């Protein structure tokens, strides 16, 4: 061990500098202690207790939950496999400061299998700490949830937006909000004030927006008529794939309200599950929680998460079973050990 | 020359030959000199001075087709001839509520005075307001004595009216667990009981009728509606209505007078008050935190102000928050608000 320690390839921007495999030291700009030691074409990350010339000094381990967690999906991490005992530690690195999204692509190839199998598996974060992992699996499923915004299975499950793939109208005549509501697919995508070339230019796909032509624009009446004597399924498919624009779309409007706040973190530090609460209250009562969920938000800003579950447990808005839930995931969060 | 000037009667909590003119100030009055005949009160005014007829009265600005006098107040109602500085009036109610001159000017044997002379009202702060005739000045008293007006609350541009037992939302929907079985105009019995309505007043009868339906919702009330529904009638649905509509409006009315504007609730156009109740009826009465936009107009009497913030609500229910601030218009309009 290590195990097919140059085997496979290795995602890095950086590739430093008769071609020569004498061993090559250099430290990582951006960053100390990131000493690198490259063997063969390869970079290397060494750890020990005891002081040296060429090794990194023993590096704090994340409280980040390696089966719950997530790292902010607006960070590089780096991606090491390899074996440690008695103040020693020597990884391969297989991502050196790479995109989430760059590493999930890069840890599924088959080059990368041998290595990454039979190998401790960690991701040192951008703070320097490490996070250690059981297998290549749950490293794996970690970088999944965290690439994602909010958690879309969630979001779309029946206890928050629900999914209908037919298109549907959810409010009836006597309804107050009768003449607000259009045309809806999926996940809540209404189509009363949207066209075609707004679906396109949210990046919808043209074999989908075609698809609803004829659906776009109505409301009130008109788009209660049409559900009722023209009716549109989209396959699984498609209905998933138009929800999460709009999920991911209206998240960067909670994102920003939430940055912009300056309270010491931002939206993607949070957890998965507590932005998917967040967004969730917002896409139903308006983004601009400060206005719509003042109690809620005057919580989020205190990062009071204890509070914060309190706060969506006393809102009575004629919604309070979707407010449950929303604590709920917040209460998850706190009790894994995610906030706080 | 008051064709009938002692005929029928005067209805006043203020009071062998009474064929005698005996004369009187009025109590808690200045220029109210009264004048008593065959028994009956006279209010005389004339232009170049007496020492037995009060000085002639300014006319209110109060609009007679329109307006009303605040439900607060007691009301002077006359009816008689005037004519060159000379007015003799015969006194038909003497400082009495509104819904007690609305009964005592529906008697019949008031009915042949009143058609045969000029009605007006002399208002508490002693301005008069003169009225073309007396089916002018009932609906003028009907007006002032409601609250709110209940038809237009209930009309389809508003809050609507349905006697069939109806549950407004469907499962979908953000509302479907807090909404309850609904009747007439918008009563939610979903966290009511019958003894809750009997303690709000309604008739045994009616609160018999609604039993399976109390404390309901969700998917029970969602149910029942569809496997059990009652349809009331209009007369029924109405007296429900009504009675949990002018509920809501004294909590509106309440918070209004509680800010210290200075008028008092009372005191705004019934179309106002209708608009404001009807705002509140569906978004939370608690309008200083339901609608910000419009409680903070509304408390500094900027009314065209007030027209432009429920024009510019976005909740989802634009149409019927214009319909509001377009009564509101209708105020300003008819000249009654500012
Ligand atoms: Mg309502």
């Amino acid at each position: 061990v290590p195990a097919f320690l140059f085997s496979g390839s290795t995602l890095s921007s950086y590739r430093p500098n008769i071609t020569i495999a004498l061993p090559h030291y250099v430290d990582l700009p951006g960053r100390s202690n990131f000493k690198l030691m490259y063997i063969m074409g390869f970079p290397i990350d060494t750890e020990m207790e005891k002081d040296s010339e060429y090794s990194n000094k023993i590096r704090q381990e994340s409280k980040i939950s390696k089966t719950e967690g997530t790292v902010s999906y607006e960070q590089k991490i780096t991606v090491e496999t390899g074996q440690e005992k008695d103040g020693v530690k020597v990884y391969r690195v297989m991502v050196l400061e790479g995109t989430i999204a760059e590493s999930i692509e890069h840890l599924d190839k088959k080059e990368n299998e041998d290595i990454l199998n039979n190998n401790r598996n960690r991701i040192v974060l951008a703070d320097n700490t490490v996070i250690n992992f059981d297998n290549i699996s749950q490293l794996k499923e970690f970088l999944r949830r965290s690439v994602n915004i909010v958690d879309h299975d969630i979001f779309s499950s029946n206890g928050f937006e629900g999914f209908n793939p037919t298109s549907h109208f959810p409010s009836n005549p006597s309804s107050d909000y009768f003449n607000s509501t259009g045309v809806t697919f999926g996940s809540g995508v209404d189509l009363g004030q949207r066209s075609k070339q707004d679906l396109l230019n949210d990046g919808v796909p043209q074999y989908i927006a075609d698809r609803l032509d004829g659906y776009y624009m109505l409301r009130g009446k008109e788009a209660y008529d049409k559900v009722r004597t023209a009716p549109l399924t989209l396959s699984d498919n498609e209905a998933h794939l138009l929800s999460n624009i709009y999920i991911d779309k209206f998240s960067h409007k909670i994102e920003g309200l939430f940055n912009d706040a300056n309270i010491g973190l931002r939206f993607s530090d949070l957890p998965l599950r507590t932005r998917t609460a967040l967004v969730s209250i917002g896409y139903q009562k308006g983004f601009k929680l400060s206005r719509t969920a003042p109690t809620v938000w005057n919580k989020v800003i205190a990062k009071d998460w204890n509070g914060l579950v309190n706060a969506f447990n006393n809102i009575v808005d004629g919604m309070s079973d979707r407010r449950k839930r929303e604590g709920a995931l917040v209460q998850k969060d706190i009790d894994s050990g995610l906030l706080k």
